[PDB]
């Protein structure tokens, strides 16, 4: 499947795509702003993540940091990234259909487009100032909103047992992007698509 995946913001991102434990295509790339990177992601991946890393340093060779989202010091992503960082999430080929989501459960840095670019399903969105009105205890240093799992580590927050209810902090997400999940056992607004889909996750989409 194909992945087009548009810097619309003002400043440069850093995207990543991975599935956890390797990377998707070349596992990630600089994106200066109006910079457009397509890549290749198999049938039937499961639990994809797309994001930006924001405010990144990388050597000849691809090592560095970035102030958000960093997925162990490499340019080429084969792991996850620190948070926060906004989420766009995938699973293809589901028994006949894809399932995509936009989760704010670690986190806010960039807001987020992710459309499928073939008919069937709808896209997803989160593009509010959350970083411009994030509750004070959960601002990042470095940049971005924190989510309280983050911030607190308790079992409330981090859902740990299974068992959790929505917070004040699960909500401050939810009331500015009802469209993201904004803790882990939120209603899900997860949409389901044709199988074998395509799709653009557009960075700072009303930019």
């Amino acid at each position: 499947a194909t992945f087009e995946i548009v810097n619309r913001c003002s400043y440069t991102v850093w995207a990543a795509a991975s599935k956890g434990d390797a990377a998707l295509d070349a596992g990630g790339r600089q994106l200066n702003s109006g910079e457009s990177w397509t890549i290749n992601v198999e049938p039937g991946t499961k639990g994809g993540k797309i994001w930006a890393r924001t405010d990144c340093y990388f050597d000849d060779s691809g090592s560095g940091i970035c102030k958000t989202g960093d997925c162990g010091g490499l340019l080429r992503c084969k792991r996850f990234g620190r948070p926060p960082t906004t989420l766009a999430e995938f699973s293809l080929n589901q028994y006949g259909k894809d399932y995509i989501d936009i989760s704010n459960i670690k986190g806010f840095n960039v807001p987020m487009d992710f459309s499928p670019t073939t008919r069937g399903c709808r896209g997803v969105r989160c593009a509010a100032d959350i970083v411009g009105q994030c509750p004070a205890k959960l601002k990042a240093p470095g940049g971005g909103c924190n989510d309280a799992c983050t911030v607190f580590q308790t079992s409330e927050y981090c859902c740990t047992t299974g068992k959790c209810g929505p917070t004040e902090y699960s909500r401050f997400f939810k009331r500015l992007c009802p469209d993201a999940f904004s803790y882990v056992l939120d209603k899900p607004t997860t949409v389901t698509c044709p199988g074998s889909s395509n799709y653009r996750v557009t960075f700072c989409p009303t930019a």
